[PDB]
């Protein structure tokens, strides 16, 4: 742990927990391809436990990257094309406004203006197959993102379905295992639950509740280790074993559309770098341009992702040409422009 690292995390860092109040923390920052961890307060408050590199945090929507690496291996194993209309694997899916709508639209938020969350009314596959039939797009798709949890989230399902596995045991079998996640659960065992931390929510302790599509949109676990270690995978692809995972990660950060300047990848967004920090509300929706064909992933960029779940807090962003990165996970929600100017504040020093 390099001194200047120590420094410009724990000057960072310190202020961030104060001013948010947060129970517990943990960061790892990626320098010069190796991780550093830091680690601060409780992962249990009532039971006294303390945060450690191997307490598990709720990713919240950060889950949202492993679905697209994920849909990125399957489209690399030649399973699924991202041109392919949604029909293609769900035929039931009839109702004439899904003409037109491809899986790039789903995995992209751009369909047409479905929702941020899938409604808690649906339990059932039935109830899910009706919702997506009865849902009236308020506009043509490919011309406006509206961040979905019901988008991705349906991407997911089905991009693991000639597979024949399980969203989970997919998860599992091509991307956690080979990557040696090996504490990153869609489900956390009861032999971890000892790691598990509790979220707090106005001062009480609180996990996710499950929903409809929750795995492939919010609804990953996983420590600092394994999230710095999932950085590395994403910060140099190459060096994975995998030819189609390998692939899947390069596919997840091509640019597909740009929303001012922002571009939109699987999962994972992406900014060119150097970026200003004031350039990187329930419900925004903004016209896109299609990036046609696809820009392959850009080293100079600033990758990122952010997510919460109703207790927990999450940010990690990478810039692949400088091979630096940074995590940071904290069981509280606490807002998004704070962990961005946290991390840029980091990395930035470390630039
Ligand atoms: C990620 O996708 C989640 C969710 C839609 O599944 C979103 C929710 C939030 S915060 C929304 C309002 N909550 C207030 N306590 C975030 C975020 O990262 O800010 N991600």
């Amino acid at each position: 742990a390099p001194q200047q690292i120590n420094d410009i995390v724990h000057r960072t860092i310190t202020p961030l927990i104060e001013q948010q109040k947060i129970p517990g923390m943990a960061v790892a920052v990626i320098y010069q391809g190796k991780p550093y961890y830091f680690t601060w307060g409780y992962a249990d408050i009532a039971k006294k436990q303390p945060v450690t590199q191997q307490t598990l945090f709720e990713l919240g929507s950060v889950s949202k990257t492993f679905t697209g690496v994920l849909g990125g291996d399957a489209i690399a194993r030649g399973e699924i094309k991202l041109s392919d209309p949604t029909t293609k694997y769900w035929p039931e899916l009839t109702a004439k406004q899904w003409n037109g709508i491809t899986l790039l639209h789903l995995a992209t938020y751009t369909a047409g203006g479905l929702p941020l969350q899938v409604p808690d009314e649906v339990k059932s596959s039935s109830d899910l197959l009706r919702f997506y039939q009865n849902w009236q797009p308020a506009w043509a798709p490919g011309t406006q993102r509206l961040y979905a949890n019901s988008s991705i989230g349906l991407f997911g399902a089905l991009a693991v379905k000639p597979s024949g596995l399980s969203f989970e045991q997919a998860m599992q079998t091509r991307v956690f295992q080979p990557l040696k996640l090996n504490h990153t659960w869609i489900n956390v065992p009861p032999a971890e639950e000892k790691n598990y931390a509790w979220g707090y929510r106005e001062g009480k302790a609180v996990h996710v509740s499950p929903g409809a599509l929750d795995a492939e949109a919010y609804g990953v676990k996983s420590t600092i280790e394994d999230m710095a270690r999932w950085v590395q995978s994403n910060l140099k692809p190459l060096d994975i074993n995998e030819k189609t995972l390998q692939q899947g990660i390069q596919l997840a950060q091509s640019r597909y559309w740009q929303t001012g300047d922002m571009y939109q990848g699987l999962g994972w967004e992406m900014l060119d770098w150097p970026v200003n920090p004031d350039s990187i509300i329930a419900l925004a929706a903004r016209p896109v341009k299609a990036i046609t064909p696809p820009t392959p992933a850009v080293r100079a960029s600033w990758v990122h992702k952010t997510g919460a779940t109703g207790g927990f807090g999450s940010y990690v962003a990478f810039i692949p040409e400088k091979e630096l990165g940074i995590v940071m996970l904290a069981n509280k929600n606490y807002p998004n422009p704070a962990r961005v100017d946290a991390a840029w504040q980091i990395l930035n020093a470390l630039q």
